């Protein structure tokens, strides 16, 4: 069970959509597509104690 999260640091969108994935390196790439799909574009950071993400814009 590889369900990565993904905490939105940004104006656009806000909260921890998690999705499955071989591993966090392609939940991050998912992460940074479904970012670009809304306009979230800033920081990025992956939290290997809580396996979540953080894209700021």
């Amino acid at each position: 069970m590889t369900t990565f999260k993904l905490i939105i640091n940004g104006k656009t969108l806000k909260g921890e959509i998690t999705i499955e994935a071989v591993d966090a390196a392609e939940a991050e790439k998912i992460f940074k597509q479904y970012a670009n799909d809304n306009g979230i574009d800033g920081e990025w950071t992956y939290d290997d104690a809580t396996k979540t993400f953080t894209v700021t814009e």
